[PDB]
């Protein structure tokens, strides 16, 4: 319907594969195997990017850090700030409010 | 290139930033917010890569697919298979045993 069968079939396969990762990691957390699982599946630079993205989201929500501090401290230029801001705007409000509670105390 | 206090301090700061993401995601799984959280923090191509890496690891552990089949079906050339094989060999025994259990049924 929304996609032609070739595109739909590939998208469904990718969706199943993504959820398989999500469920594997879900159970790894319950078994205290999440740290080595994430070391296996994410490269060091990918893990660093995730740590830095959390700080970018935190500082965007907090509102105190300047654009130039975002670049110099977190490597986030104008375009990245605009993309990150867009992701926050697109997220469910419930997630955004939860992030505020957890990341901002 | 023996580590200096400067480099050690920055490495520990990056480590704490990574653990902060890990804990944030742990708590999102507990509140059923992991799916929107992962859409915020990972780009689509990064999510696809994680889904494909799970299949690569599964098929490496199962040992049935050939190198040509891994390339054709999963996009994993010989260099990536060598890296992935090395990550599995370096994983802690508890993780390798668990992955064999859950990925191979
Ligand atoms: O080595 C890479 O290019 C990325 C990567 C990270 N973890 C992996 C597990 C299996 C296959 C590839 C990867
Ligand atoms: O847009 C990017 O360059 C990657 C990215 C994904 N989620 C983010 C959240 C905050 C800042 C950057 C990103």
């Amino acid at each position: 319907a929304q996609q032609s069968p070739y595109s739909a079939a590939m998208a469904e396969q990718r969706h199943q594969e993504w959820l398989r990762f999500v469920d594997l990691l879900k159970n790894a957390y319950q078994n205290d195997l999440h740290l080595p699982l994430l070391n296996l599946f994410l490269l060091p630079d990918e893990r660093e990017a995730l740590g830095t993205r959390v700080r970018i989201v935190e500082e965007l929500l907090r509102g105190e850090m300047s654009q130039r501090e975002l670049k110099n401290e977190l490597g986030a230029g104008i375009a990245m700030i605009t993309r990150g801001s867009g992701y926050l705007k697109a997220a469910p409000v419930e997630l955004r409010q939860w992030l505020e509670e957890v990341l901002l105390k």
